[PDB]
């Protein structure tokens, strides 16, 4: 199938991670550690080492499915798009909220989706949209972390990813 790829940085990805994974049409969601100073860092190099990286979830879809506009607007469901480095409790840069992708044709669509979604808040958004620089996936036991762990932690409500895109 016709697949493409965006990352995408809305807090603790554990959440954000099992939200994509429930969406029709979303083939693959890997969790881990993008746009940061260093190269291949660990879960501890990124939260206590200040490596600079944000925990960020490379979303793969079907592109005959989904189109990368679907996907912006299932992100924006669930991520507080005004709030600088913070996503629910979680605080730092690692939570900072952003868009980033490998195509240079995809800027300027998700500025568009930005700047339509700017009319929903009185604050002002402070998404970022820019190059993906790095990524690097994060260790095992992070990848389907609410699946093993259905107890475990999470500011998304992941059953809204099932909320058909009006």
């Amino acid at each position: 199938m016709n697949t493409r790829t965006i990352y995408l940085a809305g807090g603790c990805f554990w959440g954000l991670e099992a939200y994509f994974q429930r969406i029709d049409g979303v083939v693959d969601a890997v969790s881990g550690y993008a746009n940061g100073n260093t190269k291949n860092p660990s879960y501890e190099d990124v939260s206590y080492r200040h490596t600079g990286h944000a925990e960020t979830v490379k979303v793969t879809y079907d592109a005959d499915k989904l189109s990368l506009d679907d996907i912006l607007q299932y992100f924006f469901r669930v991520v507080d798009p005004t709030s600088l480095n913070k996503q629910g409790n979680d605080t730092g840069t690692q939570y900072r909220s952003g868009v980033y992708y490998t195509d240079p044709a995809e800027k300027a669509v998700i500025a568009a989706a930005l700047k339509r979604e700017q009319q929903k808040y009185q604050l002002p958004l402070v998404v970022e949209n820019e190059p993906l620089k790095n990524f690097y996936d994060a260790e095992e036991y992070h990848q389907d972390y609410l699946i093993k762990n259905p107890n475990g932690y999470s500011h998304i409500d992941i059953r809204k990813a099932d909320e058909p895109l009006p």
